C-alpha cells in the first residue's frame, strides 16, 4: 500500500482539525441546556443522542490525515464510558482543550516530550486534590440528586433509582429495560429467583393464578439428565409419606417423569413440581451450590459421589414457599445456616475480587444479589422507540453514576471541582521551564468544561468563569438557573470517581498527542 | 464510512426539508376531498392509496440531510398505526406543525430542550381534557357513524360492521377478506368451528349437501397419533351399541382407521367420521382442552394419563350436531357445564391480559370467540384488483375505529376536538419563559387538522378556524357539506383513543426532533 | 430507494401521457378496419395480433412517472380478458376517455371523489339498461354471426364454431389446437374418451387398424398398483369362462400380467387388453368414479373395502364397445342407469357452482363432457407459424364470445349499444354539481368505442357519431361497408356480458386514478 507521510506543522494542522470536528459534535451536547446529536443508522431511524460516546465511534472523516486525529480522541471517551457510564462528553472537552494549548507551546518550539511530563505532573497533583475535595455520598437525597444530574436533571429518575437504591441493598444489582407504559416503574425481585418455568402446565395448582405454590416445599438439587422415575422412586416413595410438597430442579426431563407427576399430583397422591436447571454448564453447577447453601440442601449427585437413589430426607433442602410460571421460578426464605450462607457470600467475594473477566464479575454479582441482595429491574417508558433509547441511556448513565457516587465520594458539579483543583496547584513546579509550561497547559485546560456548560446557556464563559475563579468553595454557575451558588445546596453534584477519570484519560492520550512529529497513512 | 457532519441552522433546514416532503404527501389525503396518493410497486401495478401509514413508509430522499429529517417523522405515523389503524395521517399534520413552530422558537434563541418541556407537559393536559370532552360510544347507530367517517364516508361500510359489531359480541372478532362479489357481503359463524376438514369424502353421509352430518354425535378428543383401531376397538365396540354417530378429532390416521370407517359406515354398521386436529403443537392442545370444556368432554390423552382404550362413554364430550366439509368444521351446542365454560373464558382472560405478545393475544381471542363470541368475515368486493385493496384498507380502518369508540368513546371530528381542548389549556403556563412558549407551539399546532382539512376543500383555512374557534361545544365545519353545524348531530365522530394517540405520539417525536443541534450522516 | 415525488397537475400531465402511449398502440386495432401491431419477442420472430390485451402486457415506459400510468390502463385490459376473451381494446378505449374527461374536469377544481361517486352512478344505472337491451342468443345462425365478429369478420370460423356448439351440447367444451392442413377441421370425441393407450403393441386385435376393438367389453375400474395376476386369477378364470372381451383400467402393471395376457390373447384363450389409468392422484379416484358410475360398475378398491379378487363378473362394469390407440382411449355407450349418471352429473354441478378454482372447474367441466355431453377441438390452420398464432387469438376469441352471447344474451355492435344506454340515462343527476359533471363524463366516454371505429375506417367519427345518435333503435355504422343499418339485420351483434364488464372494468379503474393528486416512484 503506498503510504504518503506528511511532517512537523502540516502533520499536526490536520491532526488537531480532525480532533476540532470530533470534539464540535461532542461540544453541544455538554451542559444541560445541550442539544442532541441525530447520528444516522442506515438500516433503520436516526437515532437521536446526547451521550457523547455514543457521537465519537460515530465520526470518522475522509481526510485520512484528519481521521488519524479523529480516532485517537474517540479512544478518551471509549474509556471513560469503560470506567463509568458519565465523563464521555467532559473527557472529550478536556482533551480538546489540552491538545489545542499543547500544539500551540509545540509550536514555541517547546520540547513535546517535557510538556507532557509536565502535563502528567499536574495531573497527578490535581487526582490527589480531587480526593481530598471530595465528601462521601450515601444519603438517597444525595444519592438521588447525583442521578438527577446524571439524567439531564430528571427529577424521577433519580427519585426512583434511590428507592431502587435502598431496596436491593449495597450486594444488590440494578437494571434497566424497556418498558411498553410511558410511566417508569420499578420492581424488585425477593430472594433468589432464577429464570425457568414449570415443564408441565398440568403442574399448576393455582389455575387462576397460572402459577405452581408450593406452601413448605423440600427441594432437590439434582446432578445430571433424570429420565428415570424408575429408579429415583424410594426417594419419592418417602415424601409422598411425609407430605410435603417438593421441587424437582434438573437438566433433562422426560414425560416419564412428567406423566407419572401428574398422575400423583392431578390425582392428588403426592404434591410436586418441576423446573428446568439455569443456563448451561459448569455455571450452572457452580450456581446449584449456592441455592443448596441457601436451602439447607445439597447439590445431589454421582459425579460428587452420592448414587441419587439413595438421598434420605433430611439430604435435600427446604424453604418456606415457592412460586412458578412458564417464565419464572421465585424462592422464598430458606433453611440453610446464615454463618454458612455468608460464608459463601464471602468465599463469592473471594472470586469476586480476583474476579479477571469484569463481565463474568457482573454474573457473579447478579449471583450475590440471589443470594444476599436483591434485583431491581426499572421499566424505561416512553411513547415511540425513539423515545425510549434517548429514555434508556439517560436512566442507564444515572445507574451508573449512583454506584460511583457512593463508591468513591462527590465533588461540586458543572466543573467547579476542576477550577478549585488548577487554583491549589498553581504553585506547581516542573523540572524545567517547558515542564513549567505543561503543568500551565493542564491547569488552563481544567477550566473548560465550565466554559462550554456556559457557551450552551449562551452565557459568555470567560465574564462566568472569572467569577467562579474568583469564588471559593462549590460557589459555581447553576446552568439551568442561570445564577450563581453553592452547588452542594443547589444540589449539583458529580461523583469523583468520573471527574477523576476524566482528567486522567484525557491527558494520557493528549500527552501522546503533542509529541507528534509525522503521521504515515494511506495514499488517498 | 467517511461521515460529513453539518451544525445548528444549517442542519435543522435539511432536517425540516424531509420532514416538509413527507408531510406534504400524507396532507394531500387529509380530509374526505383529501385525494389519492399513487405509491409505485416496482414489481406490480402501482397502489392507489389513501393510507398515511402507507405513504411514509414508501418515501426517503436520496438527500442523507434530508432523509433523517424523513425517517424520523415517518416514526409517528406508524406507531400511530400501531396503536389504531386510524389517526396515521393526522398525526403526521401535528408533528409537522409542532416541528415548524418549533424550529422558528429554536431559532428565536429559545432553549429547545425548555420548549420540549412545555410542550410535554401541555400534551399531558390536553390528554386529560380529550377525556373529559369524550362521551362513549355504544349505540349502533353511533358505531355506524365512527365506521363510516373512517371509510371516507361510506355508509354501507359502517352500516355493515355495526350489524357484523351487534352480532359477534363483545367477545367476537370482526376480519376482512377479498370477496370476488362487486357488493359486500357478511358471514357470521356460529359457535366453534375449526378449519379442518373430513379425512375421507366416503365419510360424507349427505351427498347433495357435500357434507357429513352427524345429528346428537358424541366427540372424541384425541390426543396423539392414532393409526391402531387394532388398540381403540373396545371404545368404538360401546359406541356401535350406543347407536349414537361419533367425530373422532385426531392428530395422525391411517386407512387402517379410514377404510375400516367405510366399512363400516358405508355398509350401516356403525356412523362415524374423522378430522384432522387444527394448527400444530402445543397450541393444538390448548385449544383442545377449549373445546372439551365447551362440549363436556375430555382430552383423552397417554401423556395427561389414561390409556386411550380404556375410555368410557361419558368420557367422551357431546353436542347437538356437527357438519364437515373438505375444509370446514362446525360444531353446534355443546354439553358443557355453562360456569366451567365462563371460567375457561375467564382463565383464557387472564391469559389475554397478560399476553405479551399481541398477535398471540389476537389468536387467544379467536379461541375467546370460538368459546363464547362468533368469527364474522366481510367480503370487501371490488370489480378490479386496485379497487379491492384500496377498498378493504377503508373497511380495515373503520374496523379499528369501531372497537376504539367502543373502548374509550368518541369526540367531536373534523378537528373541533382538538381545537376545543386547545382553547381550555390557553391559561396553562411553565415554569420559564421558553416553557410558556412550548406550550404556545402545541395549542397553535393543535389547530392543523382542522386547517389542513379545510385547505383539501379548498375553503379558506383560517377564515374557517375563526369561525369553528369563535364557535362553542361541538360546533364545527362539515367538510362533505361546506357547512357549520353540532358535529355529532351531522354525524361525524372521532375515536378518543385516535385523537389521543396521534397527540402523544406526534409530540414525542416532535420534541425530540427540535432539541437536535447536530447531525452526522454518510458523505454522498 | 431515493424516492422522487411530483404533486397535482405535474404528477397528472406524465399519468396521462403513459396512458396515452399505451391506449394508442390498442387503439389502433380497434375495429373491423384496425391494423395488427408487431410487438417484439426477443427469443423469436416477433408476433403480429390484433388483440389489445396482448400489446398491452407488452407496453412500459422508460418514464417512471409515464410507466406508473401505463400499468394502472394495462388492468382494465387484463381484467376483461379474465372476464371474457374479447372486450379487452374497447375496455381501454373507454377507460382512456373517462381519464382524460376526468381529468380536464379536475383541472377546473371539480372534486375528484365527487367525479368518481358520479361516474359510478351512471355506470350502475348503464349496465341495467344494457340488460334491459339484451335479447337472447341461441340461434345457431345468430350464434355464428357473433363468432364472426368476434374473428375479425371471419365467416368460416363462426360458421364453424356454431356446428361445434351444436354437437357438443350445453354441457360440451370446444378446445382450440394448432392444425398444420392450411384448413381448418373440426373433431368432436363422442363419449367418455381418456388420452390413455395400450399398455402392449401385440394387444391389438385388429393391425391395419392398429388399434384394440372389444365388441361387449366388461370393464375392470381397478384401485392401486397390481403386478399380481397371481392374486387377480379366480375372477380371470370367471371372465374366461363368460366369454366377453374385458378391459383392465389400472395404476401399474408389469410384464408379470402383459406377457400371461399376450399368452392368454394371441393364442385364443381369452379376450384382453389394458391401458394406464388418466392423470395421477386423487384427480384420477374422482374421474375412476364417474367411469364406474357411467359403466354400470364399481371402483373395485381395497381402500374403499374391498379384496380385488373377491370380485364378481356382476362387480364389473358393461358398455357397447371399446377402442384403444397408443394414445387414445374411447368408450361407447354405458350400461350405468340414467338417472344415477344425471345424479353424478348433478352433483358435479354442485362441484362447478361451488369451484373456488376456476381452471379446476374447467378439468370439472371436461369430466361433465365426458360424462354426457362431447369434446370438440378445432384445428387452427395456416401456412405459416406467424399466421397461425393470429389465426388460434381470433378463433380462441371467437369460442369465448358464442359462450358469453348464449349465457347473457346480445346488444347491438358497433358501439350503437353503448351510445343508446347513454342517451337513456341523459337525465340521471347526482347529488352534488360535481356529481353531475361525473355523470357527463361517462355518458361521453361511451361515445368513444364508435368514434374510433370511425376514425380506423377513416371516415370522419363526430359525423357518424351524431348520425348514429340521430338515428334509434339498432340504427349504426357497418364499418366494413361503410353504411348505415339495423346492426341486428346486417349481422353486428356484441355479446352483452362483454359490454358491460368492459364499462365496468374502465370505470373503476379510471375513477380512482382521476383522484390522484400525488405520485412517488424511484428516482431514474
Ligand atoms: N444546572 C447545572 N449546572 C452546571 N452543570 C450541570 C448542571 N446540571 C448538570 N450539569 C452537568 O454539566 C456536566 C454534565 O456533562 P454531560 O453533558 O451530562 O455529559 P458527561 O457527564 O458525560 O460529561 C457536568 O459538569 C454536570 O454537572
Ligand atoms: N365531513 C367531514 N368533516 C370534517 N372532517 C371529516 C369529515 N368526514 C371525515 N372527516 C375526517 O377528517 C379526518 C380524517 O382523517 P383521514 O384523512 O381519514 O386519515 P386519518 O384518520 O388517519 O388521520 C378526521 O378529522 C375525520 O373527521
Ligand atoms: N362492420 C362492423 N361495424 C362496426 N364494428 C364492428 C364491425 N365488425 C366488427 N366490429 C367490432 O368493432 C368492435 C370490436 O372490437 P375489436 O377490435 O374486435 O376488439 P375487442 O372486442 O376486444 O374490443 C366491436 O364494437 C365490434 O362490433
Ligand atoms: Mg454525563
Ligand atoms: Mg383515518
Ligand atoms: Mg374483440
Amino acid at each position: 500500500a503506498a503510504k504518503d507521510v506528511k511532517f512537523g506543522n502540516d502533520a499536526r494542522v490536520k491532526m488537531l482539525r480532525g480532533v476540532n470536528v470530533l470534539a464540535d459534535a461532542v461540544k453541544v451536547t455538554l451542559g444541560p441546556k445541550g442539544r442532541n446529536v441525530v447520528l444516522d443508522k442506515s438500516f433503520g431511524a436516526p437515532t437521536i443522542t446526547k451521550d457523547g460516546v455514543s457521537v465519537a465511534r460515530e465520526i470518522e472523516l475522509e481526510d485520512k490525515f484528519e481521521n488519524m486525529g479523529a480516532q485517537m480522541v474517540k479512544e478518551v471517551a471509549s474509556k471513560a464510558n469503560d470506567a463509568a457510564g458519565d465523563g464521555t462528553t467532559t473527557a472529550t472537552v478536556l482533551a480538546q482543550a489540552i491538545i489545542t494549548e499543547g500544539l500551540k507551546a509545540v509550536a514555541a518550539g517547546m520540547n513535546p516530550m517535557d510538556l507532557k511530563r509536565g502535563i502528567d505532573k499536574a495531573v497527578t497533583a490535581a487526582v490527589e486534590e480531587l480526593k481530598a475535595l471530595s465528601v462521601p455520598c450515601s444519603d438517597s437525597k444525595a444519592i438521588a440528586q447525583v442521578g438527577t444530574i446524571s439524567a439531564n436533571s430528571d427529577e424521577t429518575v433519580g427519585k426512583l433509582i434511590a428507592e431502587a437504591m435502598d431496596k436491593v441493598g449495597k450486594e444488590g444489582v440494578i437494571t434497566v429495560e424497556d418498558g411498553t407504559g410511558l410511566q417508569d416503574e420499578l420492581d424488585v425481585v425477593e430472594g433468589m429467583q432464577f429464570d425457568r418455568g414449570y415443564l408441565s402446565p398440568y403442574f399448576i395448582n393455582k389455575p387462576e393464578t397460572g402459577a405452581v405454590e408450593l406452601e413448605s416445599p423440600f427441594i432437590l438439587l439434582a446432578d445430571k439428565k433424570i429420565s428415570n422415575i424408575r429408579e429415583m422412586l424410594p426417594v419419592l416413595e418417602a415424601v409422598a409419606k411425609a407430605g410435603k410438597p417438593l421441587l424437582i430442579i434438573a437438566e433433562d426431563v422426560e414425560g416419564e417423569a412428567l406423566a407419572t407427576l401428574v398422575v400423583n399430583t392431578m390425582r392428588g397422591i403426592v404434591k410436586v413440581a418441576a423446573v428446568k436447571a439455569p443456563g448451561f454448564g459448569d455455571r450452572r453447577k457452580a450456581m446449584l451450590q449456592d441455592i443448596a447453601t441457601l436451602t439447607g440442601g445439597t447439590v445431589i449427585s454421582e459425579e460428587i459421589g452420592m448414587e441419587l437413589e439413595k438421598a434420605t430426607l433430611e439430604d435435600l433442602g427446604q424453604a418456606k414457599r415457592v412460586v412458578i410460571n412458564k417464565d419464572t421460578t421465585t424462592i422464598i426464605d430458606g433453611v440453610g445456616e446464615e454463618a454458612a450462607i455468608q460464608g459463601r457470600v464471602a468465599q463469592i467475594r473471594q472470586q469476586i475480587e480476583e474476579a479477571t473477566s469484569d463481565y463474568d464479575r457482573e454474573k457473579l454479582q447478579e449471583r450475590v444479589a440471589k443470594l444476599a441482595g436483591g434485583v431491581a429491574v426499572i421499566k424505561v417508558g416512553a411513547a415511540t422507540e425513539v423515545e425510549m433509547k434517548e429514555k434508556k441511556a439517560r436512566v442507564e448513565d444515572a445507574l451508573h453514576a449512583t454506584r460511583a457516587a457512593v463508591e468513591e465520594g462527590v465533588v461540586a458539579g458543572g466543573g467547579v471541582a476542576l477550577i478549585r483543583v488548577a487554583s491549589k496547584l498553581a504553585d506547581l513546579r516542573g523540572q524545567n521551564e517547558d515542564q513549567n509550561v505543561g503543568i500551565k497547559v493542564a491547569l488552563r485546560a481544567m477550566e473548560a468544561p465550565l466554559r462550554q456548560i456556559v457557551l450552551n446557556c449562551g452565557e459568555e464563559p470567560s465574564v462566568v468563569a472569572n467569577t467562579v475563579k474568583g469564588g471559593d468553595g462549590n460557589y459555581g454557575y447553576n446552568a439551568a438557573t442561570e445564577e450563581y451558588g453553592n452547588m452542594i445546596d443547589m444540589g449539583i453534584l458529580d461523583p469523583t470517581k468520573v471527574t477523576r477519570s476524566a482528567l486522567q484519560y484525557a491527558a494520557s492520550v493528549a500527552g501522546l498527542m503533542i509529541t507528534t512529529e509525522c503521521m504515515v497513512t494511506d495514499l488517498p
